[PDB]
């Protein structure tokens, strides 16, 4: 289903890749992606799905366009246009200089010092969670692990009940992984409707919990407003429930295939930070981008004012002119080059979170179920959206050769 070649744009540009569906899934989803990288493929192209938008392909390109918020605004981030528009979540929906007060709020909620400070309990839940499935002999590391341990730190950060997991979940797959359901504004509706009677509750009656913070929190010596307390809040919940849980998949998936890799860490975990970042390049799931807010000529294509422009951070640290045999996980890389976590202003401001919650996941499950591997005949499904994720991950192992700590 593709849209009309807009006059402006060269055929020799088009390039039909449906970042919702692509053609190589079975492959791996990066696999999928990394055919926008090959030698066939101009390093900007236009694709007709989705409405019809840019994507760059190139770690210069992406960098670039991230950095230039001049240029390209995240005013509308989201493809389809549809999805950009009715995108209103704070920071992100905000160029400089205006999501700069917000941004630092954003970081007194879930920044290093809130790291540091829920450490045990993260190192808690990890241990709990895999020493309770470690005698089984297998699990669905999806719904058994990758789930649970990232979103239940998140809601004990935000101090919101367990109860109300299964509801945002569906919420938040619907807004990155659009089935179809529903539209992303009702999506957001649906989001928003939850979090307004609870804000409204923790402006009455502050707590310690990060939506309170938010809540109560200051911006321009004002007091923030009910609603831009819902705007960043939602945001908060999106990417505390869809994006560790999805990477974990991944690199869980990776680790299941690999055996000395597994080893290496097992036996030098000071290498683990270094292993971390390595898989968050190799693994990288996130593709969202910005809008033009004018003509604007870029590397020698001309943009026209409200194109959209797809900047998947995905591709950064797959580009092999950032990365030499970028499909191959090699923790000894003496740099790991990537954009994971995004570029320029709004670089993901819970990634502290993301490194511990990872790190910890990897030496806990290593020390516990140092050898295990994917469920005989099974085949691993992997989705593409705004966040990519695995659907399911049967693995399996020896519980003789398993441990307690
Ligand atoms: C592996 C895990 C994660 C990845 C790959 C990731 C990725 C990203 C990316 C690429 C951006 C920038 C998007 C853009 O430029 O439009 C971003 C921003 C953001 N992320 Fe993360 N994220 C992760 C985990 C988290 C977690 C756990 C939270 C907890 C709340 C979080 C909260 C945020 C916030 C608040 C922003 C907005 C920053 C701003 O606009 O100033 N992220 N993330
Ligand atoms: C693109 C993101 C990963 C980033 C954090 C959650 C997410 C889906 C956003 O809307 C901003
Ligand atoms: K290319
Ligand atoms: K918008």
């Amino acid at each position: 289903n593709l849209a009309p070649l807009p006059p402006h744009v060269p055929e020799h540009l088009v390039f039909d890749f449906d970042m919702y569906n692509p053609s190589n899934l079975s492959a791996g989803v990066q696999e999928a992606w990394a055919v926008l990288q090959e030698s066939n493929v101009p390093d900007l192209v236009w694709t007709r799905c989705n409405g019809g938008h840019w994507i760059a392909t190139r770690g210069q390109l992406i960098r670039e366009a991230y950095e230039d918020y001049r240029h390209f605004s995240s005013e509308c981030p989201f493809i389809p246009r549809e999805a950009g528009e009715a995108y209103d979540f704070i920071p992100t929906s905000m160029d400089p200089p205006e999501q700069r007060q917000f941004r630092a709020l954003a970081n007194q909620v879930v920044g290093m010092p809130v790291v540091d400070k829920l450490e045990n309990r993260i190192q808690e839940l990890a241990c709990s969670l895999i020493e309770s499935l470690r005698p089984q002999g297998q699990c669905n590391f999806t719904e058994d692990y990758a789930e649970p341990f990232p979103i239940r730190i998140f809601m004990l950060l935000a101090g919101l009940p367990e109860e109300d997991i299964p509801h945002l979940g569906y919420l938040t797959d619907q807004m990155t992984r659009p089935d179809g359901s529903m539209t992303f504004a009702e999506a957001k509706e649906a989001l928003y409707d939850y979090l307004i009677p609870i804000i409204e509750q923790r402006r009455q009656k502050p707590g310690t919990d990060a939506i309170s913070i938010v809540a109560n929190g200051q911006v321009n010596g004002r007091p923030i407003t009910s609603d831009e307390a819902k705007r960043m809040c939602g945001l908060l919940l999106v990417g505390g429930l869809d994006t560790v849980v999805n990477f974990l998949s991944f690199s869980m998936e990776f680790l299941a295939k690999s055996p000395e890799h597994r080893q290496e860490l097992i036996e030098r975990p000071e290498r683990i930070p270094a292993a971390c970042e390595e898989l968050l390049r190799r693994f990288s799931l996130v593709a969202d981008g910005r809008i033009l807010t004018s003509d604007y000529e870029f590397h020698g294509v001309q943009l026209k004012k409200g194109d959209q422009i797809l900047l998947p951070q995905m591709l950064s640290g797959l580009d092999e002119r950032e990365n030499a045999a970028p499909m191959h996980v090699d923790f000894s890389r003496q740099k790991v080059s990537h954009t994971t976590f995004g570029h320029g202003s709004h670089l993901c401001a819970g990634q502290h979170l993301a490194r511990r919650e990872i790190i910890v996941t990897l030496k806990e499950w290593l020390t516990r179920i140092p050898d295990f591997s994917i469920a005989p005949g099974a085949q691993i499904q992997h989705k593409s959206g705004i966040v990519s994720g695995v659907q399911a991950l049967p693995l399996v192992w020896d519980p003789a050769t398993t441990k307690a700590v």
